[PDB]
C-alpha cells in the first residue's frame, strides 16, 4: 500500500539517492507491477503505447530511475485515458486511486 505520502517517498528517493543499481527491478519486474496493477494488461491494450514507453523510459530490460519511470506511467495511463476522455492526470490520479485500496 503506497501511501500518499509515501508515492512521493518512493518516487522521490530514486532522484535523490540514485538508485540506478541500489534495489534495481529488472522490465520483467517492472512490467509485473504494471500488468498486476490492472493498468497495462498487456491483453487488450495497444502495444504501441506500451512498447515504446518501454523502448523510451529503460531503453534496455534492467531498469531505470524516477523521471523514466514517471514517462512510462504517464504514457500507460495516457494510453486508453487520452482516447476517450483526454486529460492523462485523471487516469494517473485513479490508478494511485485503485491501488491505494487494491493492495
Amino acid at each position: 500500500n503506497w501511501d500518499d505520502a509515501d508515492v512521493k517517498k518512493r518516487w522521490d528517493a530514486f532522484t535523490k539517492f540514485g538508485a540506478a543499481t541500489a534495489t534495481e527491478m529488472t522490465g520483467k519486474n517492472f512490467d509485473k507491477w504494471l500488468k498486476d496493477a490492472g493498468v497495462l494488461d498487456n491483453k487488450a491494450i495497444t502495444g504501441t503505447m506500451t512498447g515504446i514507453a518501454f523502448s523510451k523510459v529503460t531503453g534496455p530490460k534492467k531498469k531505470a530511475t524516477f523521471d523514466e519511470t514517471k514517462k512510462v506511467l504517464a504514457f500507460v495511463a495516457e494510453d486508453r485515458a487520452r482516447q476517450s476522455k483526454k486529460p492523462i492526470q485523471d487516469e494517473l490520479d485513479a490508478i494511485t486511486e485503485k491501488l491505494a485500496k487494491l493492495e
